[PDB]
């Protein structure tokens, strides 16, 4: 009767999720833009004015890609001729406009190509790299002090980061952090030269009559690692007659006695700046805290001062040494580690003590700090009723680590189960992001004394639409396994009537830290597989997966590619049982990672699963970049773990894949898991006789996220599945 | 009840198809392998004894992949390591075996690496070429004299080709030309300096780390081509004073007013040689005839020895203007050429007379000249029965014009429609080779009374297998268009019933000059696909193939992507009326050129096809080589045929592909037809939001000929029909 969530309603957004994003400008107002009229709010009342008119550029002659307004707001940064790079990065004309005068800055503007610019933290200077030298503009029309001059594309990166401390280390093309008031701007420096390059033809668009061969600095598994360095430069004091004198913060001596990276850069006080440091083994890091010595114009780091932070069931932090949390004064931090039982709780550090005193326990996590004020300090778990994949916001007494206080548990237990935060500047006012299991709920709320000021988003529209479609439902529910309960979450079609036998799919990421089975909502592919094609689509968070300890998350430490592989399929058997599947019709997929298990389970002998498609897979560990690799793998050494790194290979099992339908797909230009992966996996298909399917995607990347490549590589992948399936 | 013929049967080659390749070492005697061991049959008698016991190279240690006699029969060249590159270039290594002294020769030995090797055609002289580098030596085992110091990678080819000669024009990787008796050594030289590159990756194995990347000086339409300068030296001449010195002979200066090939290079005497040169406009080729002369040491080339051909009415020549055959006195040649009426005819040179005098005329077309001795010519044409699709051996008398015997015709005219020769030295014997339409039939003849010595392979052990097993037919038959009448030929299930409608397969090619209808026996995919899935399947030679004049040759020019598309339509239509046809499953698959129309036959719209495939097709010209593409194309240019170039890619009817079922299919180290072209045939549809079938082929060539693959694309190919026809 009612019609279903379909394909088409996926791939286009018939249904779309509201979301309210504010940015906190002071401690109590935020703005929000609202019909291409950015709108500024108070928090305590509710009421607002139009800042910046939607119609202010009517006539700038480009179409804005961002904005971003100055600390004290007295400008505003404008972003054009965006242009994509990897992740996090990109190339981008700005301009800025200064919101007194009116005027739009013409005399001495940011350079085009600008590769990231970014304010101080209090006040309007600007910091840039373009041509991968530092820029520092200390007025928005005055010229720029060249920070640096050893800019040198592709080689050298003052300020921002390479392919792989963008993607595995910083999740940012950034690489330079201003000082609290904006006095020091400290940045660090990567040095590319014998660093390996990956190589793939870019066929671009039709009109060129040769392909590109596109060359990037990139490390694999054993490689060359980029060498780093990092240095701070006083900005108040910087001649127009002379050049900058950036004073480097050598590595400590643990450190430089072999190859190493800098994990984590954190400004204590407005003189005192902290750095991590993790060893390319990486179970070991080490964490400085260098004050400045007004004296002598160089900074000091009193080992006396120094932290260690060490791992013997694995690699340090989750993917990363947690960053640290300052108290005012400077003289003690909170960071996140694990303690002796294998959780991750919130630590209490006197920046020149040796022990730090947790301050939360027990068998649950903690996802982060997100607020410290002087006798608070907020934070985000999945404590609440004993499931992993849940997450709310809470509060400890500093003063009395007891008087815990959960300010979003019981605000609808119903609805909300998954929580995310916003603390305005002084953590004043705060916003709570519920985004599952129900529709995404967004209410504002004060500290004070978490009183609920009032709800800015309710998807009340969505919801009125959904109730006219037949939405799947969902079920997260477990397996105990020694003892160990595993979770699950299957996405259940309507009307799901148990005395049946659905066909069920897997729906696979199983990496390391990961979490797929949580509270959250989703409209994605499997809304449409559930509701029009009732399918049952399952996921399982097994031995790898996090916020659950180390004997989990660690159980994988250098097997890749074994345990978490196994116990995908040990669900999918339990599964396969329960009487309302239909064990002669179970798939299993997956995307990066999650294609390299679906592509491990199709190879594994299983006889569990009938077909499979694998998106952008790993084939082999040696393939894929060093920093995330080893951190898991450890070193493609015979002295090291090569006999793992050769065994974890998807090659090795071709032979296997010929009692399985198997489709193959990835998008040609991947910098990220190179093409050169799936490439070698069908020649070892076609070599053992296996037939199986596949399609590349011209110029996409690890994201095969272009419009038309995107609804394309779904709609492709749902035949595939109808066809195994038997669906009409 | 006898089984059919199957795919398996014809991937493994289950019916091996015999036959007889022998050389002529002299005039009545030529070897053979023969159970390992090399014999020396007489053609006078048959008799034969072991020339080369097959257990002599036996602790040699390497596995043989051929081997090279010396004229002299004494030396043998074994060659080792093979190592393919492009079509015909490759690279090994040698060693020389003293027949004689039965030993083998270890002292200054043949460069590991060497790039070409060649016997003179006399005694046993050695020029091979070594790192662009060409060397001579006048024994086995003495040192070489290097003849050229100009050698560089992917920049100077000295007796070598670069890619686009080595494809386009020569069709062999030697650019070297030894004198009648081999006293000079004549050769090209090839300087791609400013010719751009092809960058395609090359994956290797599954132990390279990093994917390498093929860059190749390729010259693709429009584009920057590479230059040619040619030489000759006295290798008689290299013992008595120091270096060695190479006389230039330099194209005429109708060719050095603009861009131009060598396209021939022929020895008329012992010193005078024919040299062809033809403009970067393909339309005008000029042939000039030198002399060496004694008193300046330099080669003379008189303006009255020159020769002009040129055609109005496209290019010249098939792929190329044809070859001279000289008469002793090397003072009169014969050459294939265009008469008036547009078809391809045996004209009368003599070398200082520009009107030269056909031999022979009418509706028919000479295939090649075969031998030329004191009183006859020997060639092959497709005249018998007036059969553009046949191929038989013919005699004329040089006394007499008149007096022409077809020595193959009535031979046997069931079995043998389409032969193929090879003479002795100087002609006294010849070998005919039956190729169709019947099983394959090898004799041997006496030239001077044309009478039948024996019979070398008769086949009749496959004849014997095959009684046990549901063969399909082979119909040649023919239709009518605007006059014109247009050779097609189908491939016949058993028991095929007109009363019944079968399902339809057009194999096509269509490229110009192309002949896909013959009478030509043939065990290959089509065998399989109607022998067991009852499939008819069908190809069409219309306006563009060859063999019929240039009035149908010719239709084309400047016009590609057309006529030859428009037509292979027609004949489907015209197929389907026939009455056998089954409308609703027809489905058209190309590769190659083939590739390319089977792919403009589906964007067609024209609503007659079901499902088509195209392997490694062109899908626009400006991604193809200019010799080639250029030859039919014109230049890219808006002053000259670029409007056409853009108005016929496969791309522009991408949209058009939602009326049917594809399925595209490319190697990925294709350096022929890049992938890049099928990459963005892909991207085209993927755009318009056309779901379609692919496969790639890591480091697979244009010829995805690697066992495993060959077996591999040949099996998905065959499901994909299975499907499109549900046969099952
Ligand atoms: C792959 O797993 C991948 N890429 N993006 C993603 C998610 C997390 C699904 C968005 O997964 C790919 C192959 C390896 F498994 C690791 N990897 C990464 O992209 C590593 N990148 C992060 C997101 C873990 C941190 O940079
Ligand atoms: C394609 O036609 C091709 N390559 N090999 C072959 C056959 C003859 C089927 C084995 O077809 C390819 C694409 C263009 F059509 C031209 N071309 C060539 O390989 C070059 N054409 C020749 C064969 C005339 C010269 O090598």
């Amino acid at each position: 009767t009612r019609k279903t969530y379909t394909l088409t309603d996926y791939l286009k957004n018939t249904y779309r999720l509201k979301l309210y994003s504010l940015r906190w400008i002071s401690d109590h107002e935020y703005l929000y833009k609202q019909e291409n009229n950015i709108l500024v709010f108070n928090a305590e009342y509710g009421n607002s004015s139009v800042f910046l008119e939607n119609s202010t550029f009517d006539e700038f002659g480009h179409s804005i890609n961002d904005y971003s307004i100055s600390p004290d707001g007295q400008f505003i940064l404008l972003e054009y001729n965006y242009v994509k790079q990897w992740r996090h990065s990109y190339t981008a004309s700005y301009d800025i406009y200064d919101l007194n005068k009116r005027q739009l800055i013409t005399e001495e503007r940011i350079p085009n190509n600008t590769q990231w610019v970014t304010w101080s933290p209090v006040g309007h200077k600007l910091a840039y790299v373009w041509n991968n030298d530092i820029y520092v503009k200390i007025e928005p029309n005055l010229p720029s002090y060249r920070i640096t001059w050893t800019g040198k594309e592709d080689i050298i990166y003052n300020g921002i980061t390479d392919w792989v401390y963008e993607e595995e280390v910083f999740s940012a093309y950034s690489a330079l952090w201003w000082s609290p008031n904006g006095t020091f701007l400290a940045y660090a420096q990567f040095n590319d030269t014998e660093v390996p390059l990956i190589e793939y033809s870019f066929y671009s668009d039709e009109s060129l009559q040769y392909p590109k061969t596109v060359r990037v600095p990139y490390p694999k598994a054993g490689a060359v690692n980029p060498t780093v360095k990092f240095f701070v430069v006083n900005t108040d004091s910087l001649s127009s007659v002379t050049n900058a004198t950036s004073i480097q913060i050598t590595a400590p001596a643990s450190m430089l006695i072999g190859d190493h990276y800098l994990c984590d850069v954190t400004w204590a006080t407005q003189e005192r700046i902290s750095l991590q440091w993790l060893r390319r083994i990486q179970n070991y890091s080490v964490m400085d805290i260098c004050d400045y010595d007004e004296s002598s114009g160089r900074w000091n780091c009193l080992v006396a001062r120094q932290h260690i932070e060490m791992s013997t069931t694995g690699w340090v932090g989750r993917f990363r040494p947690s960053e640290p949390h300052f108290t005012l004064d400077g003289n003690s931090f909170y960071k996140i580690i694990s303690n002796e039982e294998g959780y991750r709780h919130i630590c209490y550090f006197q920046i020149d003590k040796k022990d730090c005193t947790f301050i939360t326990k027990g068998t649950w996590e903690v996802i982060g700090i997100e607020a410290l004020t002087s006798d608070y300090l907020y934070y985000i778990s999945n404590e609440y009723k004993g499931m992993p994949g849940g997450r709310n916001l809470y509060k400890i007494q500093l003063s009395d680590y007891t008087k815990v206080t959960c300010l979003s548990c019981e605000l609808n237990p119903e609805r909300c189960q998954y929580y995310s935060v916003s603390f305005s500047k002084e953590a004043k006012y705060y916003q709570l992001r519920c985004s599952g299991p129900g529709l995404p709920l967004y209410t504002l709320h004060s500290s004070v004394n978490d009183k609920g000021l009032r709800v800015l988003e309710d998807n009340s529209a969505l919801d009125k639409m959904l109730q006219n479609v037949q939405m799947p439902s969902k079920k997260l529910d477990f397996i105990i396994l020694n003892e160990t309960k595993f979770w699950y979450q299957m996405i259940l079609p309507p009307h799901f009537d148990k005395s049946k036998k659905y066909p069920l799919l897997l729906d696979v990421y199983a990496g390391p830290c990961s979490q797929k089975a949580d509270t959250v909502f989703r409209l994605n592919w499997a809304t449409y597989l559930a509701s029009t094609e009732n399918i049952i689509v399952a996921s399982f968070d097994g031995r790898g997966s996090g916020y659950q300890g180390d004997k989990i998350m660690h159980a994988i430490n250098r097997r890749l590619g074994t345990f978490e592989v196994e116990d995908q399929i040990e669900a999918a058997r339990q599964f396969s049982k329960m009487g309302f599947v239909d064990n002669k019709r179970i798939a299993i997929w997956g995307w990066s990672y999650g294609g390299y298990v679906t592509s491990m389970v199709l190879g594994s002998g299983s006889g569990v699963f009938k077909c499979g498609i694998a998106v952008a897979p790993v084939s082999r560990w040696e393939y894929y970049d060093s920093v995330y690799t080893e951190r898991y793998m450890g070193l493609p050494t015979p002295e090291d773990n090569l006999d793992h790194y050769r065994n974890s290979t998807v090659m090795s099992r071709a032979e296997n894949f010929k009692q399985v339908e198997y489709l193959l797909i990835h998008g040609t230009a991947d910098d990220n898991v190179h093409f050169q992966q799936s490439a070698q996996i069908s020649k070892a298909l076609v070599d053992v006789g296996v037939d199986f399917q596949a399609m590349w995607y011209t110029d996409e990347d690890h994201g095969i996220a272009s419009s038309t490549a995107h609804q394309h590589i779904y709609t492709h992948m749902s035949h595939f599945i109808k066809q195994c399936f038997s669906l009409p």
